[PDB]
This record gives structure tokens, sequence and C-alpha cells, in this order.
């Protein structure tokens, strides 16, 4: 099936997933000088106080930290969003080197990695139903650059030896995602899609202006992960990011001047 190499990567996806060339695909380049400040965007509201993490999983494309979304525990509201979006999982996209790895770009700048915190609109009852709606998902995108360590990431970095290969997972309870946020909640927002197949155009993207810093030793451990399953030839999990796609008939709004 699909992945990130020469033969199965982002240039091939359209063959099985023709929406890949669609109206509202992600990621995109964020041109800071074309984005329109919108004084009527409400403040963004991140409520991760009661967040219940369960498990970390290597799915052969990335690793997912999954949350209990059986009630309104950790939710995203405000900003450009209507109603409540429940957190289900976060994951990253990262590079083989520090100059690449993020999906969105800022004035063409690629960051070392990009965090995605994935939320579904509760008005739709479950995740499977929400992916089928234009306002079904809200994903909070946060850029990572390399510098000093993010202490709130270290617990994630430590568990990765135990989920090296596709299909492995470990228990991952009592992890707090507020430790992955920057100080500022300033953001750009546009309507878009999942950046992995099935590339469903159901996402309101909220991309934070301010990056988090991670140590070099922290990203190096991401890069020690494996695309392959146990006992297969080693393909390092690196460069699992889709490049930027045409903006087309869309506007990126900024929460800030
Ligand atoms: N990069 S992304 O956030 O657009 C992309 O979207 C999917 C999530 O909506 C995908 O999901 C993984 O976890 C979800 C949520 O439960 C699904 O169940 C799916 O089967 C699983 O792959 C990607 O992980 C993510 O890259
Ligand atoms: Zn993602």
């Amino acid at each position: 099936h699909w992945g990130y190499g020469k033969h199965n990567g982002p240039e091939h996806w359209h063959k099985d997933f023709p929406i890949a060339k669609g109206e509202r695909q992600s990621p995109v380049d964020i041109d800071t000088h074309t984005a329109k400040y919108d004084p009527s965007l409400k403040p963004l509201s991140v409520s991760y106080d009661q967040a219940t993490s369960l498990r970390i999983l290597n799915n052969g494309h990335a690793f997912n930290v999954e949350f209990d979304d059986s009630q309104d525990k950790a939710v995203l509201k405000g900003g450009p969003l209507d109603g409540t979006y429940r957190l289900i999982q976060f994951h990253f996209h990262w590079g083989s080197l520090d100059g690449q790895g993020s999906e969105h770009t800022v004035d063409k700048k690629k960051y070392a990695a990009e965090l995605h915190l994935v939320h579904w609109n509760t008005k739709y009852g479950d995740f499977g139903k929400a992916v089928q709606q234009p306002d079904g998902l809200a994903v909070l995108g946060i850029f990572l650059k390399v510098g000093s360590a993010k202490p709130g990431l270290q617990k994630v970095v430590d568990v990765l030896d135990s989920i090296k290969t596709k299909g492995k997972s470990a228990d991952f309870t009592n992890f707090d995602p507020r430790g992955l946020l920057p100080e500022s909640l300033d953001y750009w927002t546009y309507p878009g899609s999942l950046t992995t197949p099935p590339l469903l155009e159901c996402v309101t993207w909220i991309v934070l202006k301010e990056p988090i810093s991670v140590s070099s030793e922290q990203v190096l451990k991401f890069r020690k992960l494996n695309f392959n399953g146990e006992g297969e030839p080693e393909e390092l999990m690196v460069d699992n990011w889709r490049p930027a796609q045409p903006l087309k008939n869309r506007q990126i709004k900024a929460s800030f001047k």
C-alpha cells in the first residue's frame, strides 16, 4: 500500500485517492504576507485538563498517542470553530535532517518536525462519521525546531525503543499534552484535508505561529523508529511528511497582526 518512498510516496497517492488533487488539500504553504488578520476570530480554547491518554502505537507511517474520547475530557473550542471538538490522538511528521520534516511551511521555511493534535466534532457522534463532514475535524498543528529540550516530550521519547516496528504498541497512560504547547496561542487557520490517505477534506487546520523547541537528541530518537514490521529489512522512519499543496480557492486567516 501507500507510504513515503520513491515508489509509494506522495506523488503516487492520487492513483488510489484521486481527492489528492482536490479542492481543499493539505498541507499548504503559509504566506504570512497574504494571510488576513481577522479581528473577529475568538480566542482559541484548549481544555486538556482531563485528558486521558491510553496507548502509543507504531502504525508503520508514524506513531499515535491515543486518548479516551468516550466523554468530553480534552476539547478544542473557540477561534474559528463552532461547537466542541474532542481530542482523539496526536502524532508527528519529521525529517531525516533538521532542515526538513514539517508539512506546512511558513514563507517556504520547512521546520524539523510538525506535531498534529487531532480533534473530531462531537455534533457527529463518532470519528468515522466526522471524517465525512466538511467541518468534522480540527487539527492543531505545532512546529518543532531544534534547540533546547522539551521536557514535556521526554516521556514520549523514552517509550519509543518499545514500539520500534509497525504494529507494536505500549501502554501510555497519564500523559499530559499541555506539555507540548508553546506560550502563545496565535494561529493561522484555513479549511483543508487529512495529509495522509484517504486524504479526506474534513479538516479545519489551526496552525500555531510559535514553534516549540526540542533537543537534537529528542528528534534523533524519532528517527530511530521503523517503517517496517518486526524481523523485516530496516527502513528508518524518516521524512514521513507530505509536501505543500496548491492553496487554490482558499484564504488563510490570522488571529494576530
Ligand atoms: N496528518 S493527519 O492528522 O491529517 C492524519 O489523519 C488521520 C487522523 O485523522 C490518521 O489517523 C490515525 O489515527 C486516526 C484517528 O483515530 C484513524 O483512526 C487512522 O486509522 C489512523 O491512521 C493519521 O495518523 C494522520 O497522519
Ligand atoms: Zn499529521
